[PDB]
């Protein structure tokens, strides 16, 4: 099973990083997500298809009560944060929290430090997020949903875990 569930702060990308994957675009306008909302795509790798289910939360705190639910059913938590906002780095420690509550260690996380078009704005270096994600042993990537720099190897990563 297939099933991956965006966590992080609101404004870090996980709608723009969904859709980058989806449709191949983006958007600079800002369009806040309501509740919880569900996409999917099938994609290739490894001399197969997997059907990919995704699961776009909503970082506002009143709809923080609907999401344990989601997290417990899915496979895959992608937990992401902006660069350039150290708050949002310092939440990934929440996320990963709630997802470990969940599922303990039947799970497949990925770090994903996004925004990295934004390289004079950078609060969080690459070795630092790389090391975050050693320490709590979860997997680790930079991304730009902008640019779609490293977008589709996001998900070829975790699909590949998924897989093996
Ligand atoms: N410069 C830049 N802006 C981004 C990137 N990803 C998202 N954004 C912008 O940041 C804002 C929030 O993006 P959104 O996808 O809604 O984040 P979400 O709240 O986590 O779902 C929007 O204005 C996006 O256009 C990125 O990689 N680079
Ligand atoms: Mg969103």
């Amino acid at each position: 099973k297939f099933k991956l569930v965006f966590l992080g702060e609101q404004s870090v990308g996980k709608t723009s990083l969904i859709t980058r994957f989806m449709y191949d675009s983006f958007d600079n306008t800002y369009q806040a997500t309501i509740g919880i909302d569900f996409l999917s795509k099938t994609m290739y790798l490894e001399d197969r298809t997997v059907r990919l289910q995704l699961w776009d939360t909503a970082g506002q705190e009143r709809f923080r009560s609907l999401i344990p639910s989601y997290i417990r059913d899915s496979t895959v938590a992608v937990v992401v944060y902006d660069i350039t906002n150290l708050n949002s780095f310092q939440q990934t420690s929440k996320w990963i929290d709630d997802v470990r509550t969940e599922r303990g260690s039947d799970v497949i996380i990925m770090l994903v430090g996004n925004k990295t078009d934004l390289a004079d704005k950078r609060q969080i270096t690459i070795e630092e997020g790389e090391q975050r994600a050693k320490e709590l042993s979860v997997m680790f990537i930079e991304t730009s949903a902008k640019t779609g720099y490293n977008v589709k190897q996001l998900f070829r990563r975790v699909a590949s875990a998924l897989l093996e």
